[PDB]
């Protein structure tokens, strides 16, 4: 019997639709499972700007800290533009909770619309042009010029490769355990541009590379390595030949985006935020202020998200039965929120999955 | 009108599809008035293995001081760095003054899927391409490195210029007549503000302010896209993109991922564009697999022969080995090993032939 206290984290538009959805989930877990969860209420976005002129509330840093053993974030509505006084709370959150990869699974339903597909991005999300260091070199009117530095490192490289082997590993396991898959074997893809990038990107690639050689477990696992550009041409056409993909921080936000592109709806794609003493789950779409307060958000992403949290958590089990019971009620198709299709709301979908849990 | 053109075959398939696009090149229809006088110059792999030089300093004054233009074949790059050895397209590009990489993609009439439209206009010189790195810090078991990143207002000015020229371009070929997806001509700007504030703050404020330097750019829609979500529409909504235009590394990634969009790699052309020359190029590369087995698909380089043709004002030859093309393609009778059938580059050149 183990007990999650989770710091629940809505923030903007659907955030506060779909979050108290997945608490739900979590509270109607099966027993075998033995898993219950603490919740806490936190404070975060664009919402908590406009009301207190913080993105970030340190109570809700502090609270995570002192409190919480794993966080769901919903959703921020991001400007369009700089804004005085505002840094994304997303951002900062990752950097405060030593979150330092960016994981999203990309995965076709057996019998959806679309080509299938099969991988896990996992972004390296510290370093790269994020470091966001960058300097007005010449400022002679019609003349300037601008430089920014991009940051690559050895440790958080290899740390980055690390977890792409332990997602392989993972995946691999439940191959094993029974689960239908398109891949035979477990397979790290380490992306880079060393033709344009030779010193920093060759240091990515070798730490990768390296990183292999920390756990036994890993020596098994397929290695290749592919030009950043190279995988976004062959995610469009040839996505299936992909299982988990390694990338520093900006190849690896546009692949991201490039394999999401694959889904039909966002409202069905997840992801985490992995430190080494934390997890933050967190649903692909946005705020979506377009439908919010109208109870049609499509919680399947958060689900999604929970349950990759949950993996990561060492709830493999519980895991499992939550993918089970989401796709058991997609494939039906009888019970589908607008962005599917359907003509049904956030409650009544989350109502079928926990029937079928 | 006379153009003299450079001829570099350099590598692989090159041998045969710059030989494929001289021959079009010579049978253009009377009508057209356009007499090509070629020049045959060597530079790339073969070149370096022979003379330990990928390209001639010779090379390079034929073309400045002979030539109105030039034809690139493919290059066979090596797997790594080799001493003495360096990119001999690079190089040309940057002694030609090349700083726009041009890369227009688009489908054929009644193709399966959102059909395309687009011309990706990449500034070619800077960004993280100025290769300055460094390993600061060597520390064994964490080391640390870093490169620099360079966006100049000359060079974003004059990359959102050259976007505007051709948005202008396409637009006039619309109301010729020329059926067309976009009802609207469009610039937009691909950045990463969000991030990078400073650097792609002037990139963009360049490319808005570029439409001030004629006042013919005026009735031009320009918007942003960010490239968080850049290859997202790409994929989903290329129906949406006319003229795009990005600093190096975004267009470089951008261009790769529009080519996926129509199909075999040996349609996909290119073009190079600087203020006093112009050197198209297939986007394909050697291909050493099936150099030498008259199989190579010569589509890519005779697009690419029309796409320099616009740009040096000859736009009716260019729409009319455009159509010619087309039609084989859509017939769908003549097809190389890359279209999913057995017929050779002979079979494929004749049959653009018949049609021009």
């Amino acid at each position: 019997t183990r007990r999650i206290v989770l710091g629940l984290i809505p923030a903007d538009g659907i955030g506060k639709e779909v979050v108290p959805a997945a608490r739900r989930l979590m509270e109607n877990l099966p027993a075998k499972h033995k898993l219950k969860f603490d919740f806490i209420d936190l404070d975060a976005g664009w919402g908590t700007f406009e009301r207190t002129g913080k993105a970030l509330p340190e109570r809700t840093v502090e609270r995570l800290k002192t409190e919480c053993n794993a966080a769901l974030f919903g959703a921020v509505q991001s400007p369009t533009h700089k804004v005085a006084g505002y840094s994304s709370p997303i951002v900062a959150l990752r950097k405060k909770m030593g979150l330092y990869a960016n994981v999203r699974p990309v995965k076709s339903l057996d019998g959806a619309k679309g080509k299938p597909v099969d991988l896990v991005i996992v972004r390296e999300n510290t370093e790269c042009l994020y470091v966001k260091e960058e300097r007005m070199v010449q400022n002679t009117p019609g003349k300037r010029v601008a430089e920014a530095i991009r940051r690559i490192s050895e440790e958080a490289s290899t740390k980055i490769g690390k977890m792409a082997f332990e997602i392989a590993k993972s995946r691999q396991k439940i191959r094993e355990s029974g689960t239908y898959s398109i891949h035979k074997k477990p397979l790290v893809t380490i992306i880079h541009k060393s033709n344009v990038m030779s010193v920093t990107d060759g240091l990515f690639r070798e730490s990768c590379r390296h990183a292999q050689s920390l756990d036994p477990s890993y020596a098994s696992i397929n290695v290749d390595e592919q030009i950043v550009d190279s995988m976004v041409y062959r995610l469009f056409r040839e996505p299936e030949c992909f299982d988990v993909v390694v990338a520093p921080n900006l190849y690896g936000d546009i692949l991201s985006d490039g394999a999401a592109s694959l889904i039909g709806s966002l409202g069905l794609v997840p992801s985490a935020n992995v430190g080494d003493n934390f997890v933050m789950s967190e649903p692909v779409h946005g705020s979506a202020p377009d439908i919010a307060g109208r109870g049609i958000a499509n919680p399947v992403a958060t689900f999604r998200s929970v349950a990759l949290m949950l993996e990561f958590m060492g709830h493999q089990d519980a895991a499992a039965d939550i993918y089970t019971a989401v796709d058991k009620v997609l494939t039906e198709g009888k019970v589908l929120t607008p962005d599917l299709g359907g003509k049904s709301g956030t409650n009544e979908i989350t109502d079928a999955v926990l029937a079928n849990i």
